[PDB]
């Protein structure tokens, strides 16, 4: 029968102009589009979609976590940490904006799990989807 | 600051796929994989995601639906609605995936109004952005 099924988003301040510039001349390239149009409404945040614990990193703070879980070590150098939930992390790729999980603490080019093509599309999924399995 | 943006998602019981696979043969074609997806989960429902209300009907209606509103008459073979928000459709392009917005009331091939590659791209840009600008 009828279910209600719930999507909640802790929204924070947008990300502003001078964060998101700052990101990209650090890294050298742009950002996805997609994830850079959710940053500039929420600047982070956390939620539950669906069944889904999800955790976004300010973008201040992305290339500090980045290093500290060693991401691009273990991966490559396009692959890039969004956030995460709990031992997972959510991984995006710079270049063609697809969405990835990956175990923080087995991190593992060959291991990473393709969930979306993009960022609005991992958020779309998310309602229904349980990333978990 | 902080704020609460829920999303709600009142849920059917899915569709079955013999159902679906029946609207396929009637329109000789397939439908997007990631509608089929969701009619799966949901076999429409209704919503309220962020500030957009949104209609989905069920699989065995959208025949129906498409008929009485004229959809292929005013715009193409290629473009099918799925549901709608009052006097707007929600159509997909059968062709590439794609999700437009229409006035049912207006439909014209040259005023459909892009605004999303896919069904769950559709569904996660709801949550931050408002389709009625």
């Amino acid at each position: 029968g009828m279910e209600v099924i719930e999507s909640k988003w802790y929204k924070k301040d947008g990300a502003s102009s001078a964060s998101i510039d700052d990101v990209e001349k650090l890294l050298n390239t742009t950002l996805p589009k997609q994830y850079k149009s959710f940053l500039l409404w929420s600047n982070g945040g956390e939620g539950k979609l669906g069944d889904n614990y999800i955790y976004i990193w300010a973008i201040e703070d992305v290339i500090a976590y980045n290093h500290d879980y060693g991401i691009q070590k273990y991966l490559q150098k396009e692959y890039w940490a969004f956030g995460m939930d709990g031992d997972i992390g959510y991984i995006l790729h710079l270049s063609d904006n697809s969405i990835y999980r990956v175990d923080l603490g087995d991190l593992d080019i060959t291991s990473i799990k393709y969930i979306a093509p993009s960022f609005d599309d991992f958020l779309g999924k998310a309602i229904y989807l349980n990333f978990n399995k």
